[PDB]
């Protein structure tokens, strides 16, 4: 029993963490194998933040530019080349704590943990999601760029999230680690706005599954709905469309719990019309959207990581 | 920007868990130098769960009972004796990823991230706080005995927490490191029930003051309040009182916000009598309470672990 936003164990990837120095910048790095992944606009200065040449500013940079700290040892940088925003530093010395990885470009909707760090040092680790507007609702503070999203399959990692930057509206903007923004978003200081977020809805119903599991049963109704009357009903709260896919995802869950999914739609459309009136749903006010189908199968079930 | 419920990162606790087989129980421990600690309700069968007398189960044991594995290297154990609660198996093989730690018994309303496990494999990671009842709002399936909570200092993990039981209103009941349950709970299968919880008053407040430093102000407001008037309101909405020890305590979010400790007293007077009237703070819709004082200052300012 019990329902916790719950971040992965992050031990794989804290010994991977490494404080990158160039000039007056000082952000984290990602250490796998002999590759230092970090965020390109570590090679800017406090003029150079406005509108950089990113490939300009690299060139007039020597290896030698770049402080990689691994604890209390110096890594020393022997290349460097720039993919899309990411800088990768080739080090001299292969991470022997180099997780199984893989990188990999996630999805909205989809969550994940996040390794907060400051100068190479874990600080915290938590579960956000990707939003729709590809903005993460994150914790961050000057330092923390570079810190890395994950999640964790068995023994692999997959790196999915490098943070960048803050949005105007506190949010979060980042890059796979391939060094792609998620959304619209570049790395120069110009108007970016985060574009307006919808609720996923397939989370919400996926909680609201993990609920039931829990005990909830106060929001259940008898009624049922069609994909299109819940999608109309969605549609107005600001709620991501749910789709044919989504509610095959939702099959498991429906499976265990003996709701079927357009019920528990038809339990959401009238959470939405009626609010909760004063209700709660594991522990929350809110229909919670940052968990998916897998992480309530995951946490309810209790799958592991070797 | 940004406030979210983070858990310390998990790999210097991660690196501690193991497996503890015992006749037909299977649950986690936690390897510490040469001594693995797990719950002494491991020596129990499926009927001796009842009342069961612990000195003369484990008397009945001999070492070669204890199956203990670390990964898919089987630990001997050498020795065991029971400290209250806790079994400490003393094994031939000092855990070489021992971190530094200590035990410690912490207080009620303060927090703590549960690295929830199954087979010593961890699972999960979240933040949790030791309700006033003593109870903890986990997340723990069958298997998950044994996952520990913990804080860490700097370098130092400060065992704080073992799991032992789930209660029947879904909440979860431990010890200390030392085997002493938190509460009146005791490890033997009888009618035990929570007590009624209290809101963290003091919890309440750092978080509100983590809305502030994070630009929520809309609840805010001119009036003050004394700290006596104040327990009187807290006091009917069931939330632990507020001590000037509390309000000390407060004072590192009073300076910084420049919103004195009783200003933001009369703002949850106004909040807990108003509600919130359809707004969120911090992503809620409820008063969060588990996030202490000092929670709040180390992730609106930054501080690391090496
Ligand atoms: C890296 O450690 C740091 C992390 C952020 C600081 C505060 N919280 C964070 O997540 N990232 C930055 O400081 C970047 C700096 C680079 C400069 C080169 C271009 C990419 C960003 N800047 C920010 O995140 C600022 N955001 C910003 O400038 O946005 C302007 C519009 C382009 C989006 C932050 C620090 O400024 C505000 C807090 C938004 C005022
Ligand atoms: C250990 O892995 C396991 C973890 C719990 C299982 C479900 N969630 C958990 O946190 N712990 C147990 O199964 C203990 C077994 C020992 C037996 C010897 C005495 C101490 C507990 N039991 C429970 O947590 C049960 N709770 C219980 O029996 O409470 C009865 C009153 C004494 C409190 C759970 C499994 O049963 C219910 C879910 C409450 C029905």
């Amino acid at each position: 029993s019990g329902f916790r936003k719950m971040a992965f164990p992050s031990g794989k990837v804290e010994g991977c963490m490494v404080q990158v120095t160039c000039g007056t910048t000082t952000l984290n790095g990602l250490w796998l194998d002999d590759v230092v992944y970090c965020p390109r606009h570590v090679i800017c200065t406090s003029e150079d933040m406005l509108n950089p040449n990113y490939e300009d500013l690299l060139i007039r940079k020597s290896n030698h530019n770049f402080l990689v700290q691994a604890g209390n040892v110096q890594l020393r940088v022997i290349g460097h080349s720039m993919q899309n925003c990411v800088l990768k530093l080739k080090v001299d010395t292969a991470n022997p704590k180099t997780p199984k990885y893989k990188f990999v470009r996630i999805q909205p909707g989809q969550t994940f943990s996040v390794l907060a760090c400051y100068n190479g040092s874990p600080s915290g680790v938590y579960q956000c999601a990707m939003r729709p507007n590809f903005t993460i609702k994150g914790s961050f503070l000057n330092g923390s760029c570079g810190s890395v999203g994950f999640n964790i399959d068995y023994d692999c990692v997959s790196f999915c999230y490098m943070h960048h930057m803050e949005l105007p509206t506190g949010v979060h903007a980042g890059t796979d680690l391939e060094g792609n923004f998620y959304g619209p978003f570049v790395d120069r200081q110009t108007a970016q706005a985060a574009g307006t977020d919808t609720t996923i809805t397939v989370n919400v119903l996926a909680w609201l599954y993990a609920a039931v599991i829990n005990g909830d049963r106060w929001f259940l109704n008898r009624f049922t709905t069609t994909l299109n009357d819940f999608n109309l009903v969605a549609m107005k709260y600001n709620y991501e469309p749910l789709t044919q896919d989504h509610v095959d995802i939702l099959g498991p869950l429906s499976a265990q719990t003996g709701i079927a999914v357009l019920d528990m739609c038809a339990s959401l459309k009238e959470l939405l019309q009626n609010g909760m009136n004063g209700r709660t749903i594991l522990g929350s006010a809110l229909l919670e959207d940052e968990f998916t189908p897998f992480d309530v199968v995951r946490q309810c079930s209790g799958v592991t990581f070797q």
